[PDB]
Order: C-alpha cells, then sequence, then structure tokens
C-alpha cells in the first residue's frame, strides 16, 4: 500500500486557468457543442460534466497537485452536511441545529484561514477555490432555513458547487438563481446577446489581465516596492506610489478575470453575477461597496448583514435603528476580513472598512440635518454642483486605495509590525 | 534510408491504444467529422477506411512493429479462405468442407495458441488482435453454413473484420448485426443520445482504466505479490489479497477498455456490443457468465454451445438432455480456456467455469425437486428472504475471485507446478 | 524596469512596408467586415484594433512619440470641446480664430522647431501633420454651424482612424461621421470589397515594385551622376526629375490605395488621393487629380474662405485679382505646411504662379477666341495635337515642381537655406 | 540601372505548390470566400486573380527565382501572338498565316527544348510550367482556326491560361470548355458534390505523395539504382527492381498531384479535366493511353493525331487507312517524346510507343480475321475469359513498365556513359 499517489498526481498538465491566450482556444472548441445544443434548446448534461471536470483537474494539477484529494474530501464533506441539512428540514426545524449544520458546512474554510494562524503552515484540505466555494454550499443551507429551497437532484447541486468558470475565485452565486437559470435555456436572440457580451468580455479580459495588470504588476510594484522599502521609515512617497500602483493593479487584474469568468459562462449559457461595475467613479463608501466586488459584498449583504440586523431587532438589544445599524455594518466588516485570512492586516482592513461605512451613515444624516437647518432659515440647500461631486469622489478614491494599500500586505514589509 | 523493412516499421509512431488520455483527443478529432456526417444521412467510405488503417498501423508499431506483416499475411489468408466458401455456399453444403474452411480460416490462431508450448517463443503470423479477428472470421463460415448469409462485397467484410474501434482485444461482434447496423445510419435523437452515452463511457472508462485500475495494478498487487512469495506455502493471507486484488484489476481494467471500445463505436455510428453488465452482484456462476464479458462469452453460447448440443442431439448420442448439457458446458468452457492459451492454469480456469455451470444447473435442479417435495408436503417452500440472496452473491463472488486468481498464473510462481 | 525604453521595446510593423502587414490587417479586419455584412458595429473591437495598430506603426526606433500622440489627443479634446462649449452661446469672430490657432498650434510648433534650434519639438510625432487637418476641420464646420452635436467616440473615432492616420486620405466629419452610422447595404459591401482587393493589388505594383524600381535602382545612381558632374544644370539633373516625380507618385498612390483598400474594409471609404494625375492639360486641372484629398481640402478651407474674407472687405478692386492672390497665398500655405525650407516655399510659390498663369492663359485664350469668331476664322482645333502639347508642357512642370519639392536642389546647389 | 532585380526576386517567399499539408490550410482559408461566393452564386473576379497571382509567384520564387522575369515575358509573347490571329482571323484564313502563328506561339517551347541540347544549360525562357502552358496557348490558336472560337476578352484569355491549380504540372485544358465551365456556375447540389470530392481527392492526395510515392522514390529507388549501377552490365535483375519501383514512384507521385490539382480546381467552381483512370488495369496499349495521363494524351490525340489523320486523307499520301493511321500513330508519339525533351531516351519512349501502338492495332486486326477464319470454319471462336484478361494486363504491364525504365533516364547512367 504504497503512498506515491501524491506523485501520479504531481504529473499531470497543468493548464492555468485563463493563463495565456491560447487556453481560449482550447476551452473555446470544448464549449463549442454546448453553445449549439442551446440553439437547439437542447442540454448535454454529461458533455458538461466531462467539459467541467476535465478543465478543474488542468487548473488543479500544479506544483500543489495534492490538493486536488483535498478537493475529493472536501466536495464528500459537503454532500455529508448539506443532505443531512435537507432530511432534517423535512421533519423539524430548530435555530440550533441550522446553525451546528452551517458551522460544519463552513469549517474547511474555518480550518484552512486558521491552521497558518497556528502550526504556520498551510493546511492539508485545502485547494484553489475554497474561499469562493463554501460560499455556495452555506448559502444552499440559508436557502434551506428561510424554507425557499426544498427539492434538488445531487447533478443540480454538484453542477451548481463545482461550477467550471467560476471556481478558482469568481463571482460568487446563489443556488436559486443558478437552478432557475440553468433550466430555462434563453431563446436565440438573447443566445447571440449573450455570444457578443461574451467575444467582448474576452477581448476586455485580454485587455486588462495581460497588458495593464501587467504594465501595472511586474513593471512598476516590485521597483516602487523596492524604493519604499529601502527609503524606510513609517511612510514616504514611494509608499503613495505603490499604495495607488497597487490598487490600480488589483482591480485590473481582478476585473481581467471576472471577465473571463462571465464570458466563459455567458458561453454556457448561464449569466453569473458580475464582480465589477466603474467602481472608481463611485462617491462614497456605500456605492463603493455597490461597484466593487459585486458577487462578495452583496452576498454578504443578503446573508451576513441582513440576517444580523433581523436578529438584533429580533431581541432588541439596541434601542435606536441607528446604533442597531452602525453594529451590523462593523460586524460584517469585520466577518469579510476573517474571510481574506485571520492576520492582522485583514482584520485591519475589515475594521477599517466598517468604520467607513458608519462613518458615511453618520455624514448621510448629518448632511440631511443640515439641509434641514438651512431649509428651515429659508437658505439655499447645499451644493450638488460638480465641484461636491469631485470632492466626493477624491475622499472616495483616497479611502479606498489606503484600504487597498493596508489589504495589501504592504504595510508588514514596510515597518515590521508583528501585530 | 530504409535497410530492413522491419526496422522502417520499427521507426513509425506507435499509439497505444487507448493508452494517455491525449488519445482521445487525436481520436475525437480524428472522428470529429465522420460523427457529424453521421448526423446525416451520408458516411464518407474513404475517409473511414484511411483513419481505421491509420489508427491500427499506429496501434500495430512500436517494438514489435513487424506483427504488421502478420497482419497483411492474415488478411489475405482470411480472404482466400472465407471468399472460397462463399463459392461453394452458392453450391451445395457438404458438412467437411465447411469443417475444413472453418479450420483453416482459424489455423493462424491454432498456430499462435499452439507455437510458444511446442518449443518456441512466438508464431510468425502472431499480431495484436489475433484473438479477437478470429471471432470475427469464423463467424462468418457459420453464418453461410446456417444460410443466413448470401452475398457481400469485399468492402463489407474488411470493413467489419479490421473495425479500427474494437481491433486490439475489443467486443467480439457478428456479421449480420454489424452490417445490418452500418446499412441504416440512426436518426438525429437517437444520434445525440449515443453522443451523450458515448461521453458517460469515456469517462467512466477514464474512472475505471486510469485510476482504479492503476490503484489496484501498480499500488497494491505488486506488494502483495511480493508478500506471498516471501511467506511462501501453499497458500497464505497475501495469497488471498493478491486474488481479490487481481480480481478487481482485471475487472476495472477490462471494463475501462470495453467502456473505451464502444463509446469509440458510438462515435462511428456502430453499438458495438456490451461487455460488461454490472458482474460481481450474480447470484449464480449461469448468470454470471450472462454479465462477465457479454460478447465473448454470448459468442461462445451461440457458436460454440449451441451448436455442440445439436450436434449431440442429432446423434443422440447421451441418454437424457442434462448430460449432453453438462457435457457441452464442460466442453465448451474448456474450449475457452483453449482459447486464453495452451498453459495448465488457463485450462484449469477453463475446467473450474465448467465445473461451476455444471454445479450450479445440478443446485437448481435439486433446489426444484425439494421445491416441490415441501410444495407436497404442505411446508413453507425454502425462503428467499434478502439473506439468502446475499449469500448466493457472495459465494459466486468468491468462486469468481478464485477463477481470477487461477486464470492470473499466480500460481504458477507460488506453486512452480507443472513448469 | 519600465522607461521609454520599454515603448522602444514594442513591436514595430510599418504601415503598409510589406505584404506580410496586409496578412495581419486582413485577419484582424475580416470580423468587423463580416459584422457590417449584418449591419451591426463591434464599437470595442474597431477601437482595441485601431489602438493596437497605431501603437505598432508609432513604436520604431524612436517610439518617444506615444507621449506626444497622447499630449495631442488630450490638447485637441480640451480646445474642441472648448469651443464646442462656447460655440452654442456665440461667435465672436475672434474666438473662432483663437480657437483654430490653438488648435493647430502642435503643427505650426512641429514645423517651426527644426527651423529655429536644431531639430523637432517634442510634440512631434508620425500622422500629426495629416491629424490637425481633421482636428482644424470640426472647429471649421462649428464656426458655419453645420455641426452642432457630437459625442466624445464619434471625435476619437474619426480623428484617430486607424487606417489613413500616418499619411492617408484627409477626411471631413460631417461626411465621415454620415458615412460611418449608416452601413451599406450588401450588394455595395460586395463592391467596396472587390474595389478593395482591386486597390490592394494596385498598390502592390505601385508601391513595392515600381516604387522600388524608381528609388533603389534609378534615383540614387542619377543623383550621384547629376553631382559628380555638377553645375546648375545637366542631362543627369533631367534624370533626376523625372524619375523622382514617378517615384513620388507611384509611391504615395500605392500607399493612398492600401489606405483606401483598408478604410473600406472597415466599411468607409475614405477620399480618393489620386485619379490618374499625369494626364492633366492644364495646371489647374492638375489639382483636381494630384493628391485631391489636400488639395481639395484646401480648396474649400483656405482658399474658398480667403476668397469670401477679401470680397466681403472688399480690399481688391475685382473678381480675378482676388483669385489670383487667393491662389498665391493658398499654395504659399501649402507650402508651408510642407514644411519650412527654402524649396517647400519654393514649391508653393512655384504652383501659384503657375495656377495664376493657367488663369490668365484661360481668359486670354478665351478673349482672342471670341475676337476670332467675330471675325470668323475658325477657332484653333483641338483633336490630337493641342491637347497633347497642353499635356506635355503640364507634365513637364509638374515634373519640375516636384525636382524643387524633392529638395535635391539643395544637394546640387548650395543655395542660402 | 543595376540589374539586380533577379537577386530582390530570391529574397521573396518560397511555398512550394502542394510540397507540405500545411499549404493547405492557406489555400483553404484563401480559396473559402470563392466557394461561398459560387454557393451564392457570383463570381469574385479581382479577388480569384489575387489569389492565383499570389501563388503562382509563391510558387515560382524559388532559388530559380528569375525565372519570374521569363514568365512574364511569356505572357507578353504569347498575348501578342494570340491577338495577332484573332485580328487576322476574321479577315483571312489562309492556312500558311495559322501553321505561322502555331509555330511563334509553340516557339518558347522548343527555345526551352532545344537550347539544353546545343549550348549544355538551361535556356532563359524555362520556367516551372511552360510545357503546360503553351498547350493552352496554341490550343486557343487551333480552336481559333476551326472558327469555334471568337470574340474573347483579356481577362478569359489570361485566366484561362494562367489558372493557378493546373499550372506547374496540371492537365491539360482547352479554352472553350474551361470557358463554358467558368460561365455557369453550377448548383448548390453540384457545388456540394464538388466540395465532397475535392476532400476526397486532397485526402487521397496526402496518401499518394506524403507515403506512398516517398516510399516508393525516397526509400527503394537510390538503393536499387546503387545496386544496379555496381553490378553494371547490360541488364540485371536489380535494374528490373528499379524499372517496377520507378513505375510505381512515378505513377503514384503524379496521381498525387493531380488529385490535389482537381481538389483545388473543384474549390474554385471547375473540373479540370482527369489524369489517371486506373492505369494498371489496361489489359491493352489503347486502353492504356486512354488510363494514363488522361489530360495529355487526350489533348495529343484531338490536336496532334486527329489532325494529321484529316491531313494524310486530304492529299490522300497512302493507298489505305491502316498505313496512313500507323504512321499517324508514329508522327504523334514522336512529337509527344520530343515534347518531353531533346534526349535520346525521350525519343526512343516516344517511338516504342508508336511501335506498340501500331503493333497493337495490327494484334487487333489480325484476332479479327482470325476470329473470322474460325467462325466461317466452324469452329469455336479464340476465348476471352480469366486467364486471356489476365495475359494481356502481364503483357500490357510488362511494356508500359518498360516503357517508363526507358522514360526515366536511368538507361542513360547504367547501359551509356561510364556511372
Ligand atoms: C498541305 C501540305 C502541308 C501540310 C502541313 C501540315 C502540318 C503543318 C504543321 C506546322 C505547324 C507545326 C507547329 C509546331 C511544330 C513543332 C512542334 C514540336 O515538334 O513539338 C514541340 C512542342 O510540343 C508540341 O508539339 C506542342 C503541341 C503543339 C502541336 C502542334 C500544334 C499545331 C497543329 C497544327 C496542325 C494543322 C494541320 C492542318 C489543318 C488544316 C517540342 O519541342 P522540340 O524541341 O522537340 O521541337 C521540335 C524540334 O526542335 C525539332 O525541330
Ligand atoms: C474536453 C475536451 C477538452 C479537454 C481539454 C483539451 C486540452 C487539454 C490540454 C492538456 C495539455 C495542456 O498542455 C499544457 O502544456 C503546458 C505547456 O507546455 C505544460 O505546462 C505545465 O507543465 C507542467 C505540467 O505538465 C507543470 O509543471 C507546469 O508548471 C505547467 O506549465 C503542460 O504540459 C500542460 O499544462
Ligand atoms: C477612517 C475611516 C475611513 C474614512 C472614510 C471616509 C469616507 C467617507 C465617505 C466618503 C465621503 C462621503 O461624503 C460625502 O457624502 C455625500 C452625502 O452622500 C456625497 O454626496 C452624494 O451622496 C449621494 C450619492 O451617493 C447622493 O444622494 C447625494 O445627492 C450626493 O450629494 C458626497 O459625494 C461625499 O462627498
Ligand atoms: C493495414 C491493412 C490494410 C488492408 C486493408 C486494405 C484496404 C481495404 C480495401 C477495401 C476494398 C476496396 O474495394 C472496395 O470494393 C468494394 C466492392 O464493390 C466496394 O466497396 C463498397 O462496398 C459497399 C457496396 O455498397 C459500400 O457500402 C461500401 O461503402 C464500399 O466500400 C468498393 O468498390 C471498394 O471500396
Ligand atoms: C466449485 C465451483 C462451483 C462453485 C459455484 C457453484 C455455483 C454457485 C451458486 C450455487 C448456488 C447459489 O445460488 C443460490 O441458489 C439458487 C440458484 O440459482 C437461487 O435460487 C434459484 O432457485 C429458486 C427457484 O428454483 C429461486 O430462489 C430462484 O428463482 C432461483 O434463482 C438462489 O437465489 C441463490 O442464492
Ligand atoms: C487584436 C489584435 C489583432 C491584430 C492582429 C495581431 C497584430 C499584432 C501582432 C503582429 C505583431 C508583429 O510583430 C512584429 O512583427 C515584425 C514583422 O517584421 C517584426 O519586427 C521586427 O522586424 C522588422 C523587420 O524584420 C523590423 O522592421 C522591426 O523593427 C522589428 O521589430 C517582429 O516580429 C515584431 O516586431
Ligand atoms: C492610442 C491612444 C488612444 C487614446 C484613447 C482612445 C480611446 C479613448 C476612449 C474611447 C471612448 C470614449 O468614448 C466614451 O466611451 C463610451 C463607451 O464606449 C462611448 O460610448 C459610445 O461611443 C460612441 C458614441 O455613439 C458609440 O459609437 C459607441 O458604440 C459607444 O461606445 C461614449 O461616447 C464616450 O463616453
Ligand atoms: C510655372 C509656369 C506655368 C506652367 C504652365 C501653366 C499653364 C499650363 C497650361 C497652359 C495651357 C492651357 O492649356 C490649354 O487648355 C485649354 C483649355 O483647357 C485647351 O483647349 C483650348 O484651346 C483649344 C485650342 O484648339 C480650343 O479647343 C479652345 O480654345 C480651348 O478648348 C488647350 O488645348 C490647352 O492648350
Ligand atoms: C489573398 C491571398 C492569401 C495568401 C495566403 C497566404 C500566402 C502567404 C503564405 C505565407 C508566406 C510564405 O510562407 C512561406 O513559409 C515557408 C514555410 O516553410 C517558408 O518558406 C520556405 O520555403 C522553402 C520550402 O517551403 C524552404 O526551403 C525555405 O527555406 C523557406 O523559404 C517561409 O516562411 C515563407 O516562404
Ligand atoms: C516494341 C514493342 C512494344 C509493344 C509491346 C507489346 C505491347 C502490348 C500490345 C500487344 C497487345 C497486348 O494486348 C493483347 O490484346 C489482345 C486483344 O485485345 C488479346 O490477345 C489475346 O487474347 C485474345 C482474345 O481476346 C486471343 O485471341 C489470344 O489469346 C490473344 O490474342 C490480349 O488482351 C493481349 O494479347
Amino acid at each position: 500500500f504504497q503512498g506515491s499517489m501524491i506523485d501520479f498526481l504531481k504529473q499531470l498538465p497543468h493548464l492555468e486557468p485563463y493563463g495565456n491566450p491560447f487556453y481560449f482556444i482550447y476551452l473555446g472548441i470544448a464549449l463549442l457543442p454546448i453553445f449549439i445544443g442551446l440553439f437547439f434548446k437542447k442540454r448535454f448534461a454529461i458533455y458538461e460534466c466531462l467539459v467541467s471536470i476535465t478543465f478543474i483537474v488542468l487548473a488543479l494539477t500544479g506544483t500543489h497537485a495534492s490538493q486536488i484529494l483535498a478537493l475529493l474530501f472536501y466536495i464528500v464533506w459537503q454532500i455529508i452536511w448539506v443532505y443531512s441539512y435537507k432530511r432534517y428540514r423535512s421533519q423539524r426545524d430548530n435555530k440550533w441545529v441550522f446553525y451546528l449544520h452551517s458551522f460544519l458546512v463552513v469549517l474547511p474554510l474555518i480550518l484552512v484561514k486558521v491552521e497558518p494562524t497556528i502550526n504556520g503552515t498551510q493546511s492539508l484540505l485545502n485547494f484553489l477555490g475554497i474561499s469562493y466555494l463554501t460560499f455556495r454550499a452555506v448559502g444552499m443551507i440559508i436557502e434551506m432555513r428561510d424554507g425557499v429551497l426544498k427539492e434538488f437532484t445531487l447533478g443540480e447541486f454538484l453542477r451548481f458547487m463545482l461550477f467550471m468558470p467560476t471556481f478558482t475565485s469568481g463571482p460568487i452565486d446563489r443556488f436559486k438563481r443558478f437552478n432557475e437559470d440553468y433550466q430555462s435555456i434563453p431563446n436565440r436572440d438573447e443566445l447571440l446577446n449573450m455570444l457578443e457580451q461574451a467575444v467582448k468580455y474576452i477581448m476586455l479580459g485580454f485587455l486588462y489581465k495581460f497588458v495593464l495588470a501587467q504594465i501595472f504588476g511586474s513593471m512598476l510594484l516590485p521597483p516602487l516596492k523596492a524604493q519604499a522599502l529601502s527609503q524606510g521609515g513609517i511612510f514616504n512617497l514611494p509608499t503613495l506610489g505603490v499604495m495607488y500602483v497597487y490598487g490600480f493593479d488589483l482591480f485590473f487584474d481582478f476585473a481581467g478575470y471576472s471577465m473571463f469568468a462571465l464570458a466563459v459562462s455567458n458561453l454556457m449559457g448561464i449569466k453569473s453575477p458580475i464582480n465589477f461595475d466603474k467602481p472608481f467613479i463611485s462617491r462614497d463608501m456605500k456605492e463603493f461597496w455597490n461597484r466593487w466586488h459585486m458577487s462578495l459584498s452583496f452576498w454578504f449583504r443578503d446573508f451576513v448583514f441582513m440576517r444580523l440586523v433581523i436578529v438584533l431587532m429580533r431581541n432588541k438589544v439596541f434601542k435606536n435603528r441607528n446604533t442597531t445599524s452602525n453594529v451590523a455594518y462593523i460586524i460584517n466588516m469585520m466577518v469579510m476580513g476573517f474571510w481574506h485570512g485571520i492576520t492582522w492586516y485583514y482584520i485591519a482592513y475589515g475594521i477599517f472598512h466598517g468604520i467607513g461605512l458608519v462613518i458615511n451613515d453618520a455624514w448621510l444624516r448629518k448632511k440631511k440635518t443640515i439641509n434641514k437647518d438651512r431649509k428651515k432659515a429659508g437658505l439655499k440647500p447645499l451644493p450638488e454642483n460638480k465641484w461636491t461631486k469631485a470632492l466626493g469622489i477624491f475622499i472616495t478614491f483616497n479611502t479606498v486605495m489606503l484600504s487597498f494599500l493596508i489589504f495589501s500586505g504592504f504595510l508588514n514589509d514596510l515597518w515590521f509590525t508583528k501585530k
């Protein structure tokens, strides 16, 4: 019973997901039949299960091919703890059973995030897309608590959780929407619109990830980091340069990936949620989070923020609504900080964005009451000309870039602050 | 530039039939046109012949490239002795002429299976698929003898015998079914169903041959063989491990090949006979042989067993039907053992399966008699609960695995008897 | 490391330099033409392809001109939109002049910098000479009110048109926009594709065969012989004059046919540059055939406006004197547009005096023909000999003008430069 | 001038026609618009000229790039001497003017064939496909003499004489048939049939030229030539082997080229004359020349043989028809040998085939009169069965292979000279 299985895995091809442009040749041909079927309102179940698995495995057979075994564990784990809840949801419905099942479904993510904190080495049950997979898994469990979801076969569950395009780090979806958009193949005109948008997304992804992302990440970021470290100190102008360059590099690389993922999803007939919709023209933090990482932000708003507000109002822990809203903002953003990894700078990012949202809500209330004061006194309301818009965009852009510097992790390198 | 023809043949590319997964890329592309042409009612004869010859030659080259010549001679031999009988078939059917023609059709296989035993290593005319091509040749001399075949062209004959997806060691076929199947191209929906089933077969063959066959073949079997040899003796627990692991490895590897062959055959518009339909769950040995290697077992039942029973009843040599059935069982299984190869363990395998079949038949007769005895005595008949079925399945599974241990030739290493 | 050296590292593809460039262009522009067949336009794909090929054409040995292109784009956007906001209110007849001057300012700086110190200014790049003409066009089309509303997409799609850009035919905004909006039907698209293939073939013949023969086989040795023999005039001077004239035509017409072909592959029929110029009977009929786009641009926006301005102030006594002065000034402005050297200005003034002499000769011929018809004498016949004489004299004068424009007289002589 | 243009012509890209399988990717992508336009009943006159000129130039820009200049002369020659007849044909029809114009049109071929005899070096006017273009450019004059041809534009003349596929060494056509097939674009069903036949021809051309021609020409022919030269003498077994191998190599290489040319022609909507139609089952010399090099043989039969027979019968030079037929056979085959080139072995080939045809006609007459003699005497007519047909096949095959040995020029090496 020799254990050379790991070395067997570290031999397969390693076609990187959305790596070289030539990838979109292979994938394109691999997606040529499926799309054709949609034109005849015919869906090939087995062929999709073949292409999705082949490309997932090709994406996961890298230097750390062992993660495949972890994946083959993870899936099984979810099948154990989703279906279990379904059985329970047929008969009884208690808060503590739902909480336990949510915790047990999200436990692999908790282990992957916490193990480096304790051991210092990556956990065994960690693979490429786990952070963006439990979101689907636990998502389904939440839908069973509300009663929205009642029946689903294993084929639907596994084709939803393991969606090929949005697997590595892609838009976070929901089961209800994905299933409803999977059942009803769009008519020919909508399918043609989807094909045109997919080609446009592929071209823009080429531009974003292979040109602008490369310029901002492999040409300016390393020398800027080196100069900032060499000058040293608490802060310096090269740190401002690296902050802005990293913000733009992060945005362009992630937008390129998201455009690729949405294009490949459209080629399969499913419209995955968008990720970025002009995030930098946002003139406010609350308007920013409706532009930046749309899928993740909306997921945390629907399932972690709204539910917490409902829980807090159920027990009326806080008297006024504003205090409860601020507390929910802080807790939601802190949980979003943990999700990235339990280090010092991710928690700082979460607390910083939570404080930003609370400050923005307070300023909205103060602006409203100041407008009331000026209107009652007969004076004109506060200006809303181009200058106020420019000031708001400038403040939002600066705060967002500060957040992307803190999230960058460069603040460890600049000053070795352990905690 | 050439030297000897054998060296030039060795220089040619070698593609193991269903070896690395990339093989299915080649075939896929090579079968991309033909299958599309199947949707309409047209077939590309030249393209099919060229691709079939290409892949047969690629599978035949390598270290044993000289066998290609052994193929060509073989083909001519069949064309000499099939067509000859055709002419004779139009005049009269004398039994001895039919026997002579069948013998001369199977003569290359007789030489291949009898040459290494006498003094040599391998006969010259031996090549890769001769074991599973004689069945497609002597399957015509019989069909003419019964008159179900009267007219056919050389194109049909050499397109049926040299079927590319079923050449090396594949599902044995019959001429009448194959020809009548290739004449009538299926409809559009049937073709889509066949494509979906072909993709399912490809995936399941991947699992059966590149994972499970690898696990049971090169991970457990060599260490278990080493432990069994080191412990020595008549038998040991490592020998039992070898038995079970080799049986599962044989089933998984062969079912992987057979699913690959059925998939590639479906991609060319022909549904080749299925080899395995859930073995290891057979209650009886008689039910086992309707599930394990279905194509060959059915071939021997139709053309070796039933004909033997008909011959024995024609001369009424034996007193009753039961004796004829038992003798036919023994002789048919001995002929199967001979077909595998003239060694002590193959003949032991054939005799073992024959004794199993006759004992199963005797047990069925005795059970029917005792059920009649209980019915006439008023007692409730013998139980048929889940426990009895489980016991029957367990007994059949153990007997089959013992037969596969004998067929493995491992007992030759473990005992060195009859060396 | 990212510097100007990074820009210089980028691949370089001289526009219409080798046939493989046309293979690249055909492969790139096939989807656009196929989409045009179905009356649909791929806005993002066209922009990406145009930017790609502009960058490839600009990333030469001196690839530091891309920064100049970006600065020029920003400058033109700023001033065009500054006028657009201002035009809707009122036109002061001097703010229009200021905006036109500030739109031609990069070009005038580029054409005046090498004269002053030693070299061209920083903001010089490849197509700046044939891009200003587009920008000023818009300003003109705002002063007369024929243009009122347009978006930044239309403006930057018209100005940075990839097929022409470098030296291609000069377009106008009104015609270009009305042509871009209305995709032609399928039969006209097929006719345009066939004409594009014909243009590609004829451009091959003109630029890669005839231009090579007249520029690499005869011109260098003829120049060497002319320099060796020396003197004001010589037979090698005639050789270099004729060879350079034919080289200029067979190279520029080849480039313009390439540009029209590539433009037709994107659904727009750019103005034709040459319509068989060497058969022009008169000097005035030569400019309707030689560099048609530029000559028509100067006639419409520099000549006619100058005549209208002079007439509305009635500075001169009669119409013919105004026409002569407008001819001379327009051709001098054309020479200046080419570059501030002695021979370019000599070329401009030469063409101006040629046009005015042609006009005077036509008027004198009309008067003398009227007198002869009054006297009963038959007018001078023109069947094959007079027309041949006119064609020959116009061809000789044009070839002399191209000798002057060549700058070869700068090498042959050493006049004050 | 400088005169370096030839060196310029040598730096152009080179692409041997039908040299590599990758060449057909370029050819198919270039010819796709023409085929689509055919499907819509449209011909793009300019685009066809562009693709034809580009591929002619790519075929002619080899080490002998200077031949392009010769080609540019050849066209300018032929035009001058085609229209010089077209103007004359309308006015007067003296025989000697037609003879003079035909001679002047064929003069470049005469110079290319004669100058190596005198000077010993290839002539300036020689280029790749002059021998298969003079045929078209003299066929137009021959048609014009008969009055079959009338007003024709220069576009038709130059698109006929310079056909892109059948240019280097391709099927020899006629103007009337080519023009009539150019005007009437086939229907959609005929276009589909042409596409199928073009793909079949391309595949068979791959097989014939890149596999079988390579086997017979680059692996067996050099060793057989070396052995035959080493043994020496008038005749030897290696020389017989080289005779048969060269015959098969010539047939396979030429048939591969002809299938390629017919395929590319079908992709343009024009079906050029076939070149080979089962040559080796001829059973006779006449049935061979009606099967071997169909285009060239039919051209020489229509314009050089029939015309000479008509001339001889016009002046009744010989007493009987058989003598005139034999003389015409000999003269036609001598002119064919001359067309191949003025050496000893080409003229020997021509006179050998002429004698073969004459004795075949004598054999037919003698067989007919012997059959008449036997019928008059009441005896059974001479047999015509499998054995007689096999004897005829054997005799014709041996004579044809001897002819291809003489045409090979190998007899010049082995027999004459020294080595
Ligand atoms: C009434 C009495 C007089 C009648 C005369 C009838 C015949 C007159 C024919 C005169 C025109 C012949 C034009 C071509 C002759 C030479 C062609 C030849 O030999 O073939 C060369 C080219 O190959 C061809 O033959 C190409 C095909 C053309 C065949 C002839 C076409 C014209 C036929 C016209 C027949 C007209 C009959 C009368 C009609 C009323 C091969 O090159 P070479 O180097 O071997 O040339 C020969 C060598 O130099 C010895 O001089
Ligand atoms: C369902 C139909 C379609 C299925 C997919 C069809 C396409 C499949 C392509 C598989 C091969 C991809 O080919 C790709 O080649 C690249 C570049 O050479 C190689 O690249 C890889 O090499 C090895 C793994 O082999 C890794 O250590 C390396 O880091 C990685 O770059 C791999 O060999 C393979 O990742
Ligand atoms: C230390 C923690 C981080 C500090 C974070 C600082 C960022 C705080 C939020 C950004 C500043 C918001 O401050 C100001 O808000 C007002 C009031 O909505 C915005 O004003 C706008 O608000 C909304 C748009 O969403 C509209 O309804 C309104 O009409 C418009 O005026 C201004 O554009 C912005 O300048
Ligand atoms: C490496 C092994 C090489 C051995 C194989 C050699 C290739 C096999 C040769 C096939 C024989 C070719 O000869 C064949 O003759 C038969 C007899 O009519 C005809 O064959 C035809 O048979 C039937 C008749 O309807 C058709 O359905 C079929 O599609 C067609 O092939 C053709 O004429 C020709 O295809
Ligand atoms: C030494 C080599 C030989 C060893 C193997 C011998 C054969 C192995 C099987 C022996 C019998 C086991 O089979 C056991 O009995 C019979 C045989 O069909 C089955 O039962 C059978 O008999 C009765 C009716 O006749 C019904 O129950 C049923 O319709 C039928 O299948 C049992 O459900 C099965 O459990
Ligand atoms: C979405 C885009 C679709 C458009 C299709 C793709 C167009 C862009 C890719 C083409 C890039 C060509 O890339 C360029 O090719 C030229 C062609 O000689 C070569 O260029 C190199 O050699 C040439 C001449 O030999 C020199 O003049 C040049 O300075 C040097 O860089 C290089 O290979 C590369 O610089
Ligand atoms: C090499 C240097 C290149 C410099 C940059 C060149 C590109 C500059 C940006 C081009 C786009 C600017 O145009 C801005 O974008 C949007 C989104 O497309 C345009 O939107 C629209 O533009 C035009 C206007 O009808 C439409 O034809 C087009 O289909 C649509 O995109 C807006 O009109 C404008 O707000
Ligand atoms: C740089 C110095 C100037 C260079 C030369 C510039 C002038 C060159 C052209 C001068 C001649 C004008 O060219 C002249 O054009 C007119 C009108 O088009 C033609 O035709 C005219 O004259 C002919 C003479 O029979 C008559 O038909 C009629 O009077 C009129 O049509 C003349 O045949 C041609 O000679
Ligand atoms: C509308 C017209 C469409 C035209 C389609 C495209 C035509 C152009 C084809 C590509 C240009 C020629 O591409 C050709 O490629 C071959 C590939 O060996 C190379 O050419 C080669 O020719 C010969 C044999 O082939 C070699 O011995 C030689 O060393 C090399 O020059 C060059 O790279 C180029 O001559
Ligand atoms: C230097 C001379 C080179 C030429 C060499 C000979 C070339 C071959 C031509 C000779 C004829 C061969 O082809 C000949 O055809 C005739 C009539 O068709 C047939 O002739 C034969 O069969 C016929 C029946 O048909 C019988 O009368 C008899 O057995 C015999 O004459 C044979 O098929 C073959 O003998």
